Order: C-alpha cells, then structure tokens, then sequence
C-alpha cells in the first residue's frame, strides 16, 4: 500500500533515549522508515527548546494533504545544518526511536510509504 495507518507514541524530550537516526540525512530518512514499519518509531512534538535537545540530522512528519479514518496524512522530511530534504506541510513533529519510554498520546497518521 502507499499508505499505512499508524498510531505513533507522542514523548516528552526529556525521556527519549537514543535522540535521532544516525548520521546523515539518507541514513535517518531510511532509519525512521524502517522503525515506522516495524512499530519501533515514537513522535516528539516541536515547542521552544526541543530540536536543540535532539541529534540532527532530524525526521519531521508534516501534513502532506488537508484525514481519512482521523489519520492525518504525513510525509518524511529530513533536516541537516538548516537544509530540508523533501517539501511539505506543517510539522506534527520530529522522529525518534521509541524503546519502551511511556508516551503522554497517540497521533493516528496515514503515513505516505
């Protein structure tokens, strides 16, 4: 399908343990992707002081279109030294490895896969 319904762990910053992807901007695109699809991929919401608390390159999720099933429908957009890699909407928020920290929500996305 080009498209999977997912429901992503929302975490708090301070709680993330492994802060980004790896090492380059392919690498976290193909990371997060992998992490997606294996259900290992959690969501940390950007306010005031968050992305300088994470690793870059960074993965956002931004609304790709204006939300079958309460799946807003989302696309990768990976950041390095103040590029982006790819075109979209506003950011829902920023990737990261989840292994086991306990969310504070859910965001249902229709991810385009």
């Amino acid at each position: 399908k080009t498209h999977v319904q997912l429901s992503l762990p929302v975490l708090q910053v301070r709680d993330v343990l492994v802060r980004g992807f790896g090492d380059s901007v392919e690498e976290v695109l193909s990371e997060a992707r992998q992490h997606l699809k294996d259900g290992t991929c959690g969501l940390v919401e950007v306010e005031k002081g968050v992305l300088p608390q994470l690793e870059q390159p960074y993965v956002f999720i931004k609304r790709s279109d204006a939300a079958p099933h309460g799946h807003v429908m989302v696309e990768l957009v990976a950041e390095l030294e103040g590029i982006q890699y790819g075109r979209s909407g506003e950011t829902l928020g920023v990737l990261v490895p989840h292994v086991g920290e306990i969310p504070v929500a859910y965001r249902k996305v229709l991810l385009r896969k």
